[PDB]
C-alpha cells in the first residue's frame, strides 16, 4: 500500500529529523514550502509517521515551537560553518496555507483533535499577519508577513492560494469566505493573454499593473496555478471558468509539445523549455488526451533525480494526481486513495 515516488522522496530528500533538503543550495536549505508539500504528500500517502516527523521539525525549527503563535520562517539552513538556523524569518503564505490545510485535513481524516487545534490556530494567525484589506480589492493574501505591502502598492503571487484550498477554507467564515472570491478574481483578471504571472502588482488608484515587463511572466511560480486548477474537482462550478481563461497555456504546450519555461504575461511570447517538473505540473491541467500523453512520456523518460527538489515536488503533485494518488472533493477536502 505504498506510493513508490514518495518512498524514494523520503529516502533521498528528507533528513532523519524530518526536514526537506534542497540539495542544490550550498546552504542545504529547508523551505517552509518543502515542509508543507511533505505534509501534503504524507497525508495523501496515509503516512502518519512521516507527517508527524515533518510537522515536529517544522514547529521546532521554523515556528519557535508553535505555528499557532509564530508563522513558519520560510528559509532555514547553514548560515555559518558553525550555525544551522533560520536564514530568513519572513513567512511564505503558500507554505502557511498548505500547512494549515494539511493540519485540518489530517485532524479530520485521522480523527486527531490536536492537528485540528494547531491548524485552526495557524489559520487564524495567517488571517492576522498576512491577510490585509487592499483599497479597491478587499481582503487579499499577501505572499508573506513583511515586504509585499506598502502605502500605495501591493505585490501578490497568484500561485499561493489554490482555488480548491480557498473553497475549503470558506467553511471557517470570514475572511476566507471573501478571500475565495477575491482570489478567483485575481486569477481571472491578471491573465490577460491566458497566462498567469509569477508576481503581479496592484497600485492604489490605478488597479492591476499588467503593462509588458520582464518580471510579469508565467514562470517557475505560475506553473503551479495551472497545476492547482487542473486538480480541482470537475464538480467545482468554477473549475471550468479557470480552465477557459488559462486555455492558451494548454494550446501553446500542445502546439510545441513542450511546456515553455517563461511566457510573457502581457504579450504571450514564450521563451525557453521548462524542466520535467513543468511537464508533470500540466498533467492534471491538460484536458486533451494526446497533449497530456506527450507530457506523460516526458515525465516517464526524464523522471527527476535526487538533485532536483523542485521538479520532484511538482512531479509528486502532477504525476501523483495523474496516477490517482489523491483527489480533491468539490469542497476542496482530500478524497484519499487509501
Amino acid at each position: 500500500c505504498t506510493w513508490p515516488a514518495w518512498e524514494h522522496f523520503k529516502r533521498a530528500y528528507i533528513s532523519d529529523g524530518g526536514r526537506v533538503i534542497d540539495p542544490s543550495d550550498a546552504r542545504k536549505i529547508t523551505t517552509s514550502e518543502g515542509q508543507s508539500y511533505a505534509l501534503f504528500f504524507a497525508l495523501a500517502a496515509d503516512d502518519r509517521p512521516m507527517f508527524d516527523n515533518v510537522l515536529e521539525w517544522t514547529k521546532d525549527n521554523l515556528a519557535q515551537g508553535d505555528p499557532g503563535e509564530h508563522l513558519p520562517a520560510w528559509l532555514w539552513g547553514k548560515k555559518d560553518e558553525n550555525n544551522w538556523t533560520v536564514l530568513d524569518s519572513n513567512s511564505a503564505s503558500d507554505a502557511d496555507i498548505w500547512i494549515a490545510w494539511s493540519l485540518l485535513e489530517a485532524g479530520r481524516l485521522w480523527k486527531e483533535a490536536r492537528y485540528t487545534t494547531l491548524g485552526n490556530a495557524l489559520l487564524n494567525r495567517i488571517a492576522k499577519e498576512e491577510v490585509v484589506t487592499v483599497p479597491g480589492l478587499g481582503p487579499m493574501l499577501l505572499p508573506g508577513k513583511v515586504g509585499f505591502a506598502e502605502e500605495t502598492v501591493w505585490r501578490l503571487n497568484p500561485s499561493y492560494l489554490p482555488p480548491q484550498i480557498a473553497r475549503y477554507l470558506t467553511r471557517f467564515g470570514e475572511p476566507w469566505t471573501t478571500l475565495q472570491e477575491t482570489n478567483h478574481r485575481l486569477l481571472l483578471e491578471t491573465a490577460p493573454k491566458g497566462f498567469s504571472p509569477d508576481w503581479v502588482r496592484y497600485e492604489k488608484s490605478k488597479g492591476w499593473q499588467l503593462a509588458p515587463d520582464k518580471t510579469l511572466i508565467s514562470g517557475y511560480d505560475a506553473i503551479r496555478v495551472y497545476l492547482w486548477v487542473g486538480m480541482m474537482n470537475d464538480h467545482d462550478a468554477q473549475k471550468a471558468s479557470l480552465l477557459e481563461r488559462l486555455k492558451p497555456m494548454a494550446a501553446l504546450t500542445a502546439k510545441k509539445g513542450v511546456v515553455p519555461e517563461k511566457v510573457d504575461v502581457a504579450t504571450a511570447q514564450p521563451r525557453g523549455d521548462g524542466p520535467v517538473g513543468f511537464a508533470a505540473a500540466l498533467l492534471p491541467f491538460l484536458q486533451d488526451r494526446d497533449a497530456q500523453a506527450v507530457q506523460r512520456q516526458k515525465v516517464a523518460d526524464h523522471f527527476p533525480g535526487d538533485d532536483a527538489y523542485f521538479s520532484y515536488v511538482l512531479t509528486l503533485f502532477g504525476q501523483g494526481w495523474d496516477e490517482h494518488r489523491f483527489r480533491f472533493t468539490p469542497r476542496g477536502e482530500l478524497q484519499p486513495d487509501w
